[PDB]
């Protein structure tokens, strides 16, 4: 009497930010890897916007991170981000996993990513504070709506999920767009913090809930299984967490390693 992934999955497998483990976060390159390779549920997105106003994947609101400049990605221009090189600190970080071809791999657009992978792929994109990039909601869904993912047939097959820490964000889009899945993002010790009352009224606009995985237990999780969440726990790596989220009744988890949660499903 539980909810069930929309994409008729037992278990769903989230690239968190594609293959985040083996190739530069949030570039086709990653994404390439953890859909046509890895074969993963979803292609996980972060959204940031440029001087602009173009949305780009990309985790942090600074570029220095993951690429060979500085500043907030709101001080470049579509045009002056794409002269960045998104793909150098992965192996430099990452020697074990490096790869020459990761040279000079570009910061994506939203567009670009759905463009890329068409109507038929399954996105899980994340929104920040409607404070932060005033007008972020709005232009996500025009944008699923030009690429043809915000017909309902799509939104109930689990084509979209839009995920955020901001009950803000999501309920605006909710209002907006009653029928897009929306999924609140729990925070770190976060979790325990808020009530059945909270949990209900966060229930009221959100299918799912992900928790930092290391708040998850057995018994939390059927209690939110119960109030009819869908739990989607974050950045899994360890086949052993997979392993026991799994049991604890998750619907799936955002990881680095596609491969390792598909395989732990396998078995
Ligand atoms: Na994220």
């Amino acid at each position: 009497q539980w909810h069930t992934n929309l994409t008729n999955e037992r278990f769903t497998t989230i690239a968190h930010r594609g293959a985040s483990g083996y190739a530069p976060e949030h570039t086709f390159q990653a994404y390439d890897k953890s859909h046509n390779e890895l074969k993963a549920s979803y292609i996980e997105i972060d959204l940031q916007r440029t001087k602009d106003g173009h949305l780009v994947a990309m985790h942090d609101e600074t570029v220095n991170r993951t690429t060979n400049g500085h500043g907030k990605v709101e001080d470049y221009t579509l045009d002056e981000l794409k002269q960045l090189d998104a793909g150098s600190w992965f192996n430099k970080k990452y020697p074990k996993y490096a790869r020459a071809s990761y040279k000079n791999a570009k910061v994506p657009t939203l567009d670009e990513i759905l463009e890329r992978y068409g109507p038929n792929a399954n996105y899980y994109i994340e929104t920040k504070s409607p404070d932060v990039y005033p007008g972020m909601e709005e232009q996500l869904l025009a944008s699923l709506k030009k690429h043809h993912l915000l017909n309902n047939n799509k939104l109930k097959n689990g084509h979209v999920m839009i995920q955020s820490f901001s009950d803000e964000s999501l309920k605006k889009i909710h209002r907006q767009n009653k029928h897009v899945p929306l999924v609140k993002l729990v925070d770190k010790g976060e979790l325990q913090q808020f009530n059945d009352q909270r949990l209900k009224e966060i229930r009221s606009y959100a299918i799912g809930l992900g928790p930092d995985y290391t708040d998850l237990t057995e018994q939390n999780t059927h209690h939110l299984k119960d109030l009819g969440f869908i739990v989607h726990p974050y950045t899994v790596n360890e086949k052993a967490d997979m392993l026991r989220l799994n049991k604890y009744g998750v619907d799936g988890v955002f990881t680095n390693f596609a491969d390792k949660y598909k395989e732990v499903i396998k078995e």
